[PDB]
RNA sequence: GGCCCGGGGCGGUUCGAUUCCGCCCUGGGCCAAC
């Protein structure tokens, strides 16, 4: 029951079993024969390439290597034309540029269209620094996919495997460079626990020191930084998650944990305990990508967020949630309502010009002096989060991010109390106010 | 699309705004996309 013993059982939750390999091999092996007769330059880059893919997420990486002269436009034509010969069924994908996904003997393909050039300079795409990192990887990790795995099932495991927006986590590449440093599963995180949000782990130096921010360097190119969309947070919560798990060792950290769906009695007696302000914005979810999307919705929560603590309403966290059908902004503030007078703080007695202004406009109430200096009480045009929330949307909605902000502009309700507990949000609303159990 | 730094114009709020809330032009850096 320590660490040894739980990694061999974790090992069967990562690696996949021979009918899944055998699966992959058969497609390869039959991919291989398709592009080999159209006689086209390509090369298989990615986890299944270099055996590293986590069990049930098998996808086969080929990048077709193009001239380095031909014209993006060449690119996405021939690489259209390609994908679309050599596929059971096609889709285009669009990422930096237009690729091509689909299917071959039962597993998911990506026909991506890339640049073949020596010395990652003059990299023109993502994708063409896709190749050098293929190159840098297969000569060093082999030996130690399993370890790539039982990090890939840990960070999944947890909720912070990819390095989508979605997620800003530790991506599949990061995971390998951890590897590649630390040798493997146990030794990645040994040392994690000692991680600080100022480290550097240059893998090429076989470095690490302190830094301005978390900075993993890429091996193929010293200015950018793997870990660059590793939120603080999730950096923390790996850390954590290390410094337990070495505490505590147990093949629980390796399964995704269970939605634990509660009751909506249970939610609103909680709530009530609480006595906060819990409430919602509902609008419809624009029809844009995952990592379009998402940075909105933490934009949306922020400028809404600090509208509420600059306006007295003491909120305490805020949450958010997309559906296929709409998005939700979730809020909980220590303040139902406040007083409709507030104090406004004047100039100093001395300042005889500024004074006769500041009482020069007609009040409900009369100025007074504290300290030296003139205050003057003033009323609110709203006196509960609801009420002001359904202002500020209102009003700026055009700073909640171009889509987001469009979409509440043109519709958007404040959900609170049974009819909220009621929405697809009664699991973001567990995780905002710690609700355990 | 989001984040960071910088320019040129405005609106609102305020006794007082480069300084708070926002809107248009605009230069560069970066991130996700395998």
């Amino acid at each position: 029951m320590k660490v040894e013993e739980i990694l061999e059982k974790a090992l069967e939750l990562v690696i996949p079993d021979e009918e899944e390999v055998r699966k992959g091999r058969e497609a390869e092996e039959e991919l291989r024969r398709r592009l080999d007769e159209l006689g086209v330059e390509y090369v298989f880059v990615g986890s299944y390439a270099r055996n590293t893919w986590l069990k049930g997420s098998l996808e086969i990486d080929v990048f077709l290597l193009f001239p380095e002269e031909f014209s993006k436009e060449e690119l996405r034509e021939r690489g259209l034309e390609i994908g679309k010969a050599v596929l059971d069924s096609y889709e285009i994908r669009y990422a930096e540029h237009p690729y091509v996904h689909g299917v071959v003997k039962g597993v998911e393909v990506d026909v991506v269209p890339c640049y073949k050039l020596k010395e990652p300079k003059n990299i023109k795409s993502a994708v063409d620094r896709t190749p050098f990192h293929h190159k840098w990887l297969e000569g060093r990790i082999k030996g130690k996919e399993n370890e790539v795995r039982l990090l890939k099932g840990f960070l999944k495991a947890n909720g912070i495997y990819g390095a989508e927006y979605k997620v800003r986590g530790f991506s599949g590449y990061l995971c390998e460079l951890l590897i590649v440093f630390y040798g493997s599963f146990l030794e990645t995180v040994k040392n994690a626990r000692r991680w600080t949000r100022r480290t550097v782990i240059d893998v090429a130096k076989g470095e690490v020191r302190k830094g301005e921010e978390f900075f993993v360097v890429d091996p193929v190119d010293e200015k950018r930084n793997v870990a660059a969309n590793l939120s603080l947070d999730n950096l923390a919560r790996f850390v954590h998650l290390c410094r337990e798990f070495m505490e505590a060792p147990s093949l629980g950290f390796f399964k995704p944990k269970h939605p634990l769906e509660i009751e909506p009695e249970r939610l609103r007696k909680i709530v009530e305990e609480r006595g906060t302000a819990v409430f919602a914005v509902k609008f419809r979810k624009p029809d844009i990508v995952d990592d379009n999307l998402y940075p909105q919705l933490e934009r949306a929560s922020r400028k809404i967020f600090e509208f509420l603590e600059r306006e007295n309403f003491m909120p305490l966290r805020s949450a958010f949630k997309a559906s296929e059908e709409f998005c939700y902004l979730l809020f909980e503030c220590q303040i139902k309502e406040i007083s409709r007078v507030f104090r406004r703080m004047g100039p100093q007695f001395e300042d005889e010009r500024n004074v006769k202004k500041f009482l020069s406009r007609n009040r409900a109430f009369r100025p007074f002096i504290e300290n030296g200096r003139w205050w003057a009480f003033e009323m609110r045009k709203f006196t509960t989060p609801e009420e002001g929330v359904r202002s500020y949307a209102s009003t700026h909605w055009h700073t909640l991010g171009k889509n987001v902000g469009e979409s509440i502009r043109e519709y958007f309700e404040i959900i609170s109390g049974e009819k909220l507990f009621k929405e697809p949000v009664t699991a973001e609303l567990c995780e905002m106010m710690g609700v355990k159990d």
